[PDB]
């Protein structure tokens, strides 16, 4: 059996990048996630429309109700919801993401980046995550079976 | 005609305390805001600990399992969910979501120095409304009301 | 010993301007109920704009997000949902079912001249009790509680 | 892979009962849904009663007890909801079930009539709903990978 | 000032109603609660007809649906959620568990005689705070807080 | 299609010994639940540690935290909750987690041993129930159409 997943991951900044595309691959390469039916948000984009080359509608708040619901609508929708936290930039953007899993009754599973993993976390995301793995478990985690566990690292 | 609230709001970066300081000041002045009853995040850290004055505590789970669960406790035992945002630098996001699925009203405050500034899409998306920090003291939270943020998102 | 409500009823048919005039003047009665601090959608629509008096905004999706939303935070802001019920002829379902999922007390009020008419099996249901108009005044808001609708279902 | 729906649809009026067929038709020929475990209100009936020629159980309160908790459980224990709306008839039954299913973190989907498509549906209905398409496009739809999108039409 | 509670509390064995007489003697004592506005399931058992007094109606389809619901909505329109808990011996689970769902703050009270025996994984989990009797009538129900039972879990 | 369930049920008593097999095997034989990846608390410890030969770890509150959450996340992320119900033994455990399979949106499906089918169940179980049937209709109980019913017996 197979698991649709929410690709809660930040695309913005250099490191955020190279977790991004870890994670991505780690997928793939796992057996028991269903990729194809999963959720990525920058495979979403409301009408296709690029942000980047068109700012413009970041004042538009027909889009931004599009966009926010969309990726809501992508955690519900789908059987885990997976966090790729970058300790360093103190994960922001998938706090909401992953408090609205958490309301939805999703495991929520944070990923981290074997060179951070063991670097303060947030309390609330310590508390609202179900596991904390490293990135180079991701790929033989089995999700049909996920499990509880503490993260092994400081909490701030 | 009083509410109480969960005091969501930081205290690491200067700018935090700055936000930190004014909103305290404002909630004091607001007559419906019953303060006292209210949860302050800082009082009620487990064993009245403070992690940042011993950070010892960095490291213990059944501190990090209390000082969580009592957090919880704070909004959901709350009216209002109050949520102090510097757009340019938190924790908050999931504080935000989790008073999101409690049913309780999401209030962001945004410094005026920063008010205007694009604030991220979820904080957009889940917030019941956006003020600047000159209005907190006189926000009635009797009546509280849905309002779209004046600014942008990215 | 002061409950708040929303104020779920229509304002388009005959019958639905007469169960709202009747039941608003019931609330005004019930000193039980905190009507200043009640949310009447009418009332809050957004920018103070009423679809039926500028239908311009039929096709506003600023407009409907808004008021959608600002209906949702009336509902799970507030103590009790009320459902002004006109069994022979609304939106009403979702606002029930949403108040219901935000732990409110759910009470139908049913004109006195319809109840005992057939209610649909789901309003029936949804419901934690059904009254007559001529109770909403009267009505403990504070000791809310479970009865069965005395009529059947369809 | 494949998802089951809650049956949403009434049959008490000519146009609704058209509607029903139409979207039933839709279901079996779309791979994407498994009708055979869905839930279908009508094939569902509590222990085989048959409220039309048996109405003396309208005034049965374990009956309507019964019968409301298997439609809940129904949306409860399936993947998706499907609201056959009928705009003229104001889309009468369905405002609770979708409410509801909404509330479980269901997918809702309201599927108008193309020769209704396009008429005022009600703000809490287009509040609720995460997507709205036409009777011709369900035959079509991808469950698998389902979005949101806003009406095409006026909202009351 | 003044909450209410949900009166979770079993009287079949004696160990139960010594403990339900004490704590019900503790919430009058106790300012913060608003007693006359609470719920105690004894008194709001469906026309008003205890089983106990009447076994006909543990035969009643009726009765046990309308008195579910009326307990679920007794916990769902109240503030806390009380539990006198008797280790050594309830269908307080689902009753801890439905508050947990909708919101409560969820406190345990144990008998002074009875507080330091080990109570199951599961209540200490779902409970927010854990007390013995004779602290009843003076928690601070305006300012609940999370902590940790002081004894072993089973 | 197949379901994975939480196996909510004791080890504590003869008879609660007697209903665990009896439920297990139920389920084996059973071709519409996957048993592999379905939750049973005592495949679960955390770390692998038998408070039976080591029972300091019930004063151990990281220990009770990662019990607890694990049983809750088992109910969570599976299909169907099962409770083995012992009405003498007045079903004292599952109480909890019954309720919190009901607030995640799952069905709740109780079991009791046929030698005790018709006793006296507690009001909130009944009402927390979806069903309740017999331990030997367990094997042949379609999970794949989860439907509701009453209890046949006393309610107290």
């Amino acid at each position: 059996p197979k698991k649709t997943i929410y690709f809660g991951a930040g695309w913005r900044t250099d490191r955020q990048n190279k977790a991004y595309k870890e994670a991505m691959e780690a997928l793939k390469e796992n057996p028991t996630i269903d990729l194809e039916n999963s959720y990525v948000p920058l495979d979403n984009q409301y009408k296709g429309i690029r942000v980047d080359e068109h700012p413009e509608y970041l004042h538009d708040k027909v889009w931004a109700t599009a966009t926010y619901n969309n990726d809501l609508n992508g955690i519900k929708t789908n059987d885990i919801m997976l966090g790729v936290y970058i300790p360093d930039e103190q994960g922001t953007g998938l706090g909401m993401e992953l408090g609205y899993a958490l309301s939805q009754g999703k495991y929520v599973l944070l990923v981290i980046p074997d060179e951070d993993y063991g670097k303060p976390i947030s309390l609330m995301s310590w508390g609202v995550s179900d596991n904390v793995i490293k990135m180079s478990q991701l790929k033989d985690f089995n999700f049909n079976k996920p499990r509880f566990d503490f993260y092994e690292g400081a909490v701030y």
